[PDB]
Order: structure tokens, then sequence, then C-alpha cells
RNA sequence: GGAAGAGUUCUCUUUUCUUUUUAACAAACCACACCCUGAAAUCGGUUUAUCCGGAGCUAGGGUAUGGUGUUUGGAA
């Protein structure tokens, strides 16, 4: 409950990509800080965006619900099964 | 409509009826899936029938599939 009102938080200050090869791109990048991954990804999608995560030493969170949920409590109408925060803005998701 | 012949026709009737072809094959060219840039809702594109889109839309540039069509050759 705290990280999603984090997340909503960001979503209005901080800076962030909601999508798939845009969050390659910013881990790429190594801009992106932490990502959010829906449950119900593949396990090819997971995998290579976690090894991007960790040679960019990016912080990788497992949303638990599956991406409609992700969706929901991103607060957008499109289905977001992979998204990067890159800065937190007002929030405070990068140290909790 | 054009042409050809056969009509009909005191007169009316540019009119009545009939015909007017290009094969297989061989050449050059001629539009659905995907890629690249892109990151989108103020929702856009779109079917006769709303379908798809951060699993990346509209838009721009490409790639392939050529159903076909164009020009001939065959062929006068």
């Amino acid at each position: 409950d705290t990280i999603n009102s984090k997340l909503a938080l960001t979503m209005k200050s901080g800076k962030y990509v909601l999508g798939y090869k845009s969050t390659l791109k910013t881990l790429r990048s190594g801009k992106a800080k932490l990502i959010l991954i829906a449950a119900n990804a593949p396990p090819l999608r997971k995998s290579e965006l976690e090894y991007y995560a960790m040679l960019s030493r990016c912080s990788v969170h497992h949303y638990s619900g599956n991406n409609i949920d992700l969706g929901t409590a991103c607060g957008k109408l499109f289905r977001v099964g992979v998204l990067a925060v890159i800065d937190a803005g007002d929030s405070d998701i990068l140290a909790a």
C-alpha cells in the first residue's frame, strides 16, 4: 500500500516511462533507477530486463498483480507490463 | 458512339437487325506481414460488419509477399 502510493506520487512529480522498449532504452542509457515488472510478464521478458537491470545497477521490483493491476495502480487506461521510474520526484520510492 | 453489310422508308425515322478476336508461354515495370525513427488518452486510426495500440497507436521512411494491372513479344 505504501509502494503504490509512492508510485502514484512519482507519476505526477518524478519522470517515468511505461513501456517495454522504452524501459530497455532507459536501462541501456543507465538513467532508469528502478524498474517495475508485472507478475504476468513472460519469463523471457522478465529475465533480460533483469539482466539489463543488473548490468545498469538498477533496483528491480516485482509488482505482485498482473499488468492490468499495474495499469489500474498506475492510473492510466493502458496495460503496462514493465515500467521505469528514473526520478522519484516528490515521492520517495527510490529509498524504500 | 465508329465501321461493315442486310433491311424498312410517299412521308417520319443520324433509324431496324447482325458482327467488330488475341492463346499457352517469355519479358521489363505496377499494391498484406514485417523492420527503422517514434512514444501516444484531450484517445487516435478504421470496417458494410469496432478492431487494434507502452506485448509500442496515429505519422514518416523502408522490406517482402504481386492478387493483379501497364507495355510488348507470341501476332497477324
